[PDB]
């Protein structure tokens, strides 16, 4: 039976530590030096405990629901509190736990990613009902459907670290959430932790530390420079110059951006998917007319990126290249279809969400 | 012979940078924003001095009288300036050499607790004399004893990354030392740094990417989210709502819990031990009446993590197992006097230290 | 044929983001705290825009020039955006991606030594050019030469992680630059992620995780502690007491000394290496009579520790020993020689790029 291979455990769980590195304080100090100052303290400890349910929550049936087996939607609940997974218990090329562990730490960005946002508008305990009902109902079946055996990888879709799982899922909760900068060096500070923590997020999400990682990475590398270049590039063109909120926005564009894409794609793929993200991220803020600008970046650039993977796969392109029998026509029009399931699955269990707490306790901080 | 696997050599060096990262700036931040503002500076500098004098008297003598080996308490001076290790030489399934360096940086850390709070207070010459006292006399003796093959690892002492070593032990020298917050942000930065470089204190502590090493992982996770709701619950019960502070100090608090018991626990017991840990260290602090409150937390919890390692080892529990022969009965007497004898070895050299530096330059800084 | 080690392919792809983070946000926090607050932010676009330019650069044609194989001086346009490269392809014992990577990030740190310097006074337009010049002409032929097979290796230059390639380089970019502290929380921030960041630094330039790495890592701990104790003795010998800048600046010193060193010689080595270069760093800057007093650290640091990795690496005194036929008089002779080239070429070729900059957009900030 399936050996665990120790260069594979330490990259893992390496990778697992710099996604985690990405909340805890990447996305608390992006927000932080975004958000007014007197809501600065609030929301880091709003951050804070959230990350800590999440984390909670994953181990005690997160986890079971998301990766067990199951339907194309939700998996089992036989793995509550990790029982039933021997300690010793292999997954691909490494120890499940660590696999537990790399999985629960997306869990943790995508739900940083909005709690950072809502914090100064919503109610403490409104929030943590928020949490529980969207990682529950959204979070965990679209990872079920992604990367859990589910509906969408059964059809095919390619999405290496998550365009749709992470960005797109958070982009729209946040949007939903909307529709119900005092300190630079800080926001410069977290874009950057967000930036290396990235690699873990982006390469170790080949599971393995081989030439698929080493793709990964090199895309990162490229698709964020591109996506800085291309956003500079376009805020010179209609404010005359760049900025430091456009520079950490454009990398962050060409972040989000690869993200479906890096495992698939060649560096050529990665520089044209980082110039149009950086681009495309500029125009989304800009159409955008708040923190809440951020799901304009998170969103747009996640939906260029799930369909520019589509494009950029292909061999012709410089991609590994499609799965046999499949077409780029074919494999676009499945991205499309992830991306459509996503935002409307994402949005519904978020209004959900609101609509409960604001039920319960309010929404609206007192 | 033995020889080194790549992958946990790999593995090993990562962790060791993970650790000093605690440090530098890990530790220095987390004190920077809880101290007064004019002393901030003055605090930095002393860690980063002392920082730098661990490290040399590590290489020096420190870790071959720590780790060579010699009697009960203590090594030998075989291993001056690292004399007689061969370049290629392995220990455990690593290189011998990654081994000084992943053991120096916990001597790091221990020391950076100490210094940091104390650095307002103490005279600059005065730290340095007591860094050298106490590392030599209780950091170097302690460290034999528990991972050196010493008297408590030769009574069975259940301690996997050092809840005796490095917690007890720095919180007793600060504890007898304070006998003798203006930027939130900052320790909020601080904090994260800290967890995040914690996954190379505890993890690293396996010696190898094994599935000790992924339980460990994953028990910190778990141990510290469990810690941080802990806390903000019993905040909110006793002060009407949480604070960042409290968040940051729960994250501590099952941090240090889990320590000693990381590798030997299952993820059930390390909710648990997150729980009361969290509980405990408010409890600490409340009681403790400062950032002198910091070794409130430390000791606090590094006595409850250090019980409950006692406990939750049990197979029945969750956990790897107590040793042959062992029961839970006779492993919970052993952790008390693993705890007994940590207290008084430290207290005593703390008080020799702090003595001796105040009879040849003055403990009160002019 | 070459087969990748997993192992060694973690540990690089992990030590690419430990070097990125040196710049990302390392450099940029340690110049920050240092410039005047009005300047800042500028800066950090600077700062950030010219590192995305040198990640593009890099892949287009940069690593092409500087590792294919072509003469003394530079190499080739066969690798012009990776084409060719396969992408199982084998470099050493990890995957050639991951090598282009790791070099990439050392380009990376290289400008944004000098970018963080100049940003102040210089023109946005005019610092694109300059980098554009300098890079392909300056960085990419002396990477070359020492590392792409070029005149300097073919001749036995030692220099184990870039003394000559990046320091040197640098520094005297950096003063023909200079030639034509608001936040010490700050600055110390970005000292301390430069530490940490320089293990990969140092420690990945083994391209493995084997003994010399270990190696690497463990001498690069002892010169940092060497030389934050031999500067901030310096310091109290000279101005009647330390300080945090001293402190930090003592840190750089050592680890820009120990580059390129720390894979040759003994830890005995190591801590002389430290020492000398703790105390030449106070001279330099001392004699230096402006942030543009960091080329002084990284210059007279880069000097002294390339001439002192062609004594210490004597097998007499702990290293791993000159070449078969080499003597200590013949391999300082090619250390000086090495040293030589890189001033003048790097000078010159500095001196070409500001120029044209200046003629084409003008240099002096508008």
């Amino acid at each position: 039976p399936a050996v665990a291979d120790k260069a594979d455990n330490a990259f893992m769980m390496i990778c697992t530590a710099l996604v985690l590195f990405m909340t805890i304080p990447g996305i608390a100090l992006f927000y932080g030096g975004l958000i007014r100052g007197k809501n600065v303290l609030s929301m880091l400890t709003q951050v804070t405990v959230t990350f800590a349910l999440v984390c909670i929550l994953w181990v005690v049936y997160g986890y079971s629901l998301a990766f067990g087996e199951g339907n194309n939607f939700f998996g089992n609940i036989n793995w509550l509190m990790l029982k039933n997974i021997e300690l010793t218990a292999v997954m691909g090329s490494i120890y499940q736990y660590i696999h537990v562990a790399f999985q629960g730490s997306f869990a943790c960005i995508t739900v940083g990613l909005i709690v950072g946002a809502l914090a100064e508008r919503i109610r403490f305990s409104a929030v943590l009902i928020f949490v529980v009902v969207w990682l529950t109902l959204s979070y965990i079946p679209i990872a079920h459907m992604v990367w859990g055996g589910g509906l969408l990888a059964s059809h095919g879709a390619l999405d290496f670290a998550g365009g749709t799982v992470v960005h797109i899922n958070a982009a729209i909760a946040g949007l939903v959430g909307a529709y119900l900068p005092h300190n630079l060096p800080m926001v410069f500070t977290g874009t950057a932790i967000l930036y290396i923590g990235w690699f873990g997020f982006n390469a170790g999400s080949a599971g393995t530390a081989n030439e698929i990682a080493a793709l990964a990475f090199v895309n990162t590398v490229v698709a964020t420079a591109a996506a800085i270049l291309g956003w500079i590039f376009g805020e010179w063109a209609l404010r005359g110059k760049p900025s430091l909120l456009g520079a950490c926005s454009g990398a962050i564009a060409g972040l989000v951006g690869v993200t479906p894409a890096c495992g698939y794609i060649g560096v050529g793929g990665a520089l044209i998917i980082g110039v149009v993200a950086g681009l495309a991220g500029l125009w989304g803020v800009t159409m955008l007319k708040d923190p809440c600008d951020v799901f304009g970046v998170f969103g747009v650039c996640g939906i260029v990126g799930c369909i520019m993977t589509g494009i950029f796969a292909a061999s012709s392109l410089g991609g590994v290249g499609f799965a046999e029998g499949v077409t780029m026509g074919h494999q676009l029009l499945v991205q499309l279809e992830s991306i459509a399931i996503t935002i409307v699955w994402s949005g519904v269990v978020a209004f959900i969400g609101y609509k409960l707490a604001d039920l319960t306790v309010g929404l609206r901080v007192p």
